[PDB]
């Protein structure tokens, strides 16, 4: 079902970091634009 | 100097995801507490 003996390679770091940094940036962009469109008064 | 033949294992995904999700959560906590402590009026 879940054949895996765990890992510990260096390449895993670079890849793991890229993913995290990618999700972060994408979040900031969305949030910014979101708050921009919604403008002031966010509760109606 | 940089001995690496690239990777492509599954374990890399689970690890990469955890890192990204970990950085995100940590960010939210900091931001929330930050804005909370700073309270209204953030420019003095």
């Amino acid at each position: 079902g879940c054949p895996a003996e765990q890992r510990a390679s260096p390449l895993t770091s670079i890849i793991s970091a890229v993913v995290g940094i990618l999700l972060v940036v994408v979040l900031g962009v969305v949030f910014g634009i979101l708050i921009k469109r919604r403008q002031q008064k966010i509760r109606k």
